[PDB]
């Protein structure tokens, strides 16, 4: 099962992600888009720091104007790099989501309500990962994790 579940964040969130991001650790991330969202968006940093920018590993941007779409991207050095774009984005203003980033050697993978959405190959190093921020126009239910190291 899930653990170190936060419930009802305050946006913007911007925690410690509890353990090293080993291929096979899950974060499972449930909420909601408001009616008057324009976009969102999950970030796996390599720190905290809002100025000067910590570096993103992993930007997964829905966003919602016209027929909508989901921009992943990486940041380093406060510079963005080539923008990978999936177009028939599941999410919608005013419904609820689930979103599973699994983490792999070579890349993540990203299933939404169940299916298949994404992969994103890896740019930064995930070991360097050290932070989950949430930002933007998103109502979040919960934030979990599942590390390989979890008791039970
Ligand atoms: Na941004």
């Amino acid at each position: 099962n899930l653990q170190n579940i936060i419930y009802n964040p305050v946006i913007p969130f911007v925690g410690t992600i509890p353990d090293q991001l080993d291929p096979g650790t899950l974060i499972v991330i449930r909420g909601h888009v408001p009616s008057d969202a324009d976009r969102f968006q999950v970030d796996l940093q390599n720190g905290s720091s809002m100025k000067p920018r910590a570096d993103v590993a992993f930007h997964f941007n829905p966003r919602f104007k016209r027929a909508g779409c989901i921009v992943c991207n990486t940041l380093i050095n406060e510079k963005w790099g080539r923008e990978e774009i999936t177009y028939d984005t599941p999410f919608k203003r005013e419904k609820s989501f689930e979103i599973v980033i699994m983490v792999l050697k070579d890349k993540f993978q990203v299933a939404v309500n169940g299916k298949h959405t994404l992969l994103y190959g890896h740019r930064i190093g995930p070991e360097k990962i050290d932070t989950l921020g949430i930002y933007g126009k998103v109502n979040i239910h919960s934030i979990g994790f599942s590390f390989s190291s979890d008791l039970q």
